[PDB]
């Protein structure tokens, strides 16, 4: 019974939709269903953090947060810079198929894990770096996660980055509530020393059923959660929830900032909602608020 023209955040100029009718229908499904059937799957880097800071200030990735620590050997930032310079162009190569990218991404993550080995490391360094960027989350992220917790909605942060940094940022932002789980590449510690990352490897091209599916540990938390909101700033992010078999309705929300017109067609074909230069969580928040309205009514 909800109409799109009565939902202000969806009517704004930056909100692009290939098919507003299907979006409206999905929203109505969400609200009929209630919070108890809702689940969230969100990318971290430049989805939860800002692509454009209100200030001119730059925001580093999770890996960027790690690599900026002092406890690192003096060779580390050099070697990681070399690796990045090598594999980053490949990661964002439009012409290259994903089935060709995967090998090279495997190379990147492998070499990186092997780089981060043999020296001890303290979480508090990470924390010290991460505390400077709690102010760089999208506007109303705190309120968004507050909503999620209050509604008891399982929220997954699915990241191909460095989980320690992610968790540090989220914790220090006072946003990592009991309902929030993080699946990412986490540091592995052996006998007081680093030993790469803990299996399984999560790269940019397996943020999907190959990693998150019915066999996964997290599935038991959300096997009753058939209404999914997926949030991301990259095309790949759109398939993060492909491994949930009995999902009936999925709202795919994509945040477009870089190369707006070039990527607009792809993003519109990929996401149900495309948000252009939107550094807030006001749209997902809107959805949740409708769902909660219906919840109180019942
Ligand atoms: N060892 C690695 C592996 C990946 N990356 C970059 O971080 C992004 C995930 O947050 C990936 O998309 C990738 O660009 C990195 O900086 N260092
Ligand atoms: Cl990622
Ligand atoms: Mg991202």
């Amino acid at each position: 019974r909800l109409r799109l023209q009565d939902i202000p955040a969806l009517t704004q100029d930056h909100c692009r939709m290939r098919d507003p009718a299907e979006v409206e229908r999905i929203i109505n499904e969400f609200v009929i269903g209630g919070p108890e059937r809702m689940q969230i799957v969100s990318d971290f880097d430049y989805t939860i953090t800002k692509q454009r800071t209100e200030d001119g200030g730059a925001v580093p990735s999770s890996f960027g947060i790690f690599n900026a620590c002092q406890s690192l050997p003096e060779n580390f930032k050099a070697e990681t810079d070399k690796l990045y310079h090598k594999y980053r162009p490949i990661e964002i190569d439009p012409h290259m198929p994903i089935a060709e990218k995967v090998q090279y991404m495997i190379e990147w993550w492998t070499k990186s894990g092997e780089l981060t080995s043999g020296f001890p490391f303290d979480q508090s360094e990470i924390d010290q770096i991460a505390s400077k960027y709690t102010h760089a989350l999208r506007d109303r992220t705190h309120e968004f996660f507050a909503d999620l917790q209050r509604l008891g909605i399982p929220t997954l942060v699915f990241s191909a980055g460095l989980g320690n940094s992610v968790v540090s940022v989220l914790r220090q932002a006072n946003v990592l509530h009991p309902n929030v789980k993080v699946v990412s590449n986490f540091l592995q510690f052996r006998d007081g020393l680093l030993d790469g990352f803990q299996q399984p490897m999560i790269h940019t091209f397996n943020k999907n059923e190959t990693v998150l599916n019915e066999t996964s540990e997290y599935y038991d938390l959300v096997h009753t959660r058939d209404h999914i909101i997926v949030m991301g700033d990259s095309i790949g992010d759109a398939d993060m929830a492909s491994g949930v078999p009995a999902s009936s309705h999925i709202m795919k929300i994509g945040f477009l900032f870089d190369h707006v017109e070039a990527n607009m067609k792809k993003y519109m074909d990929t996401f149900d909602i495309v948000l252009v230069d939107d550094q807030t969580m006001d749209v997902p928040r809107t959805l949740l608020s409708l769902i909660e309205k219906q919840h109180k009514l019942n």
